[PDB]
């Protein structure tokens, strides 16, 4: 509709329209493009005005997380921009600003945003069987996450970087802890234990029960987090094949130096197909289904997909399998 031309960091009104939907094409843009976008998240969801936030600090900040990412094929700036927009997504979709404080939006929004910083692309079971120096730092215990972490805080110790300069302590000590349950809640290894807690809180849901509330925040964080499937088919492919990348780069190194390799991870065992159809069936299905016995929209605008997503992967597998059997 615009009547003269704009640089692309100067999003336009569609971009900004197009940003509260999981629909968003997540490749379509640049880092800077990217950047401007979680800008525009934080003001336009209240967040810079109700704390303060001076502005040329927001990006400072967002430009030294995006730093501070790696150019890993998968843990990269990108996915954070992915789970930081699917939260987005969320509060929107799910009404979240009629449920949750402010404080709580800007810490499922910070803790989105930086929950895989400085992600070497080897996960924790490599750290733990290498014995690598995080591994060895943090006793064995979700020492990426625990990383993460650290740099995230790291990050906004620095004067010109700290998005929270203008908060009172208390409040600062209360985001600081959101941020790492959240950021630790990321870990896999969790999984069960974390759903499994949040289902018997589910037996009988209380928003006004923070231990309750933490839960929620815990789920919403990993929906974000594992969420690509839940995007158009054309947005969450590509994704498989980076993720598959890192995954080879583990298994590959593993085999070479002599550590266990994870089948899931193994070259001659994964193929797509059937990476994902698990994947869906008995991860990202259930735990969207019970987020949607709290938020009923949900299952039309991410169980769909979710379900014609692994209707095409079990497709896709019959085909790869009849044409694997003629490569023996
Ligand atoms: C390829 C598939 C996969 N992982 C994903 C996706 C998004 N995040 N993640 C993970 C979560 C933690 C960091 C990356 C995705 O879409 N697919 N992995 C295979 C693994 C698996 N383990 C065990 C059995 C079967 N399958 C699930
Ligand atoms: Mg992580
Ligand atoms: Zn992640």
């Amino acid at each position: 509709g615009s009547h003269m031309t704009y640089p692309k960091y100067l999003l336009s009104p569609e971009t900004i329209e197009a940003l509260r939907k999981p629909t968003f094409d997540v490749w379509l843009w640049e880092p800077n493009e990217m950047l401007s976008c979680l800008e525009h998240m934080y003001h336009d969801l209240g967040l810079v005005r109700d704390f303060s936030i001076n502005p040329v600090t927001l990006r400072r900040w967002l430009f030294c997380v995006h730093d501070n990412y790696r150019n890993n094929p998968f843990h990269n700036f990108r996915h954070c921009f992915c789970v930081a927009q699917m939260m987005y997504s969320m509060v929107w979709l799910c009404s979240l600003q009629e449920k949750f404080s402010q404080t709580d939006i800007l810490i499922l929004m910070t803790a989105a945003i930086c929950h895989d910083l400085d992600h070497p692309g080897y996960n924790n079971t490599y750290q733990i069987n290498a014995r690598t120096e995080l591994a060895v730092r943090y006793n064995d215990i979700s020492p990426l996450e625990n990383h993460h972490c650290a740099v995230a805080f790291q990050i906004l110790a620095e004067p010109e970087c700290n998005i929270f300069s203008n908060i009172p302590p208390d409040g600062f000590k209360q985001i600081r802890q959101g941020m790492i349950t959240l950021i630790l809640a990321t870990d896999m290894a969790r999984h069960a234990e974390i759903m499994d807690s949040f289902k018997e809180k589910m037996e009988n849901f209380d928003y006004s029960n923070e231990e309750h509330m933490t839960l929620l925040k815990m789920i919403l964080i990993k929906c974000c987090d594992i969420s690509n499937e839940v995007r158009p088919m054309e947005v969450a492919e590509p994704w498989v094949d980076c993720l598959l990348e890192e995954y080879f780069m583990q298994s590959d190194r593993e085999k070479s130096e002599g550590l266990p390799v994870a089948p899931f991870m193994d070259r001659d065992k994964v193929t797509k197909a059937t990476a994902q159809i698990g994947f869906i069936k008995f991860v990202l299905i259930p735990m969207f289904e019970t987020v949607t016995k709290l938020f009923p929209m949900v299952e039309e605008i991410m169980l769909q997909p979710l379900w014609e997503s692994r209707d095409r992967y079990e497709e896709l597998k019959r085909i790869d399998d009849a044409m694997k059997e003629l490569q023996k």
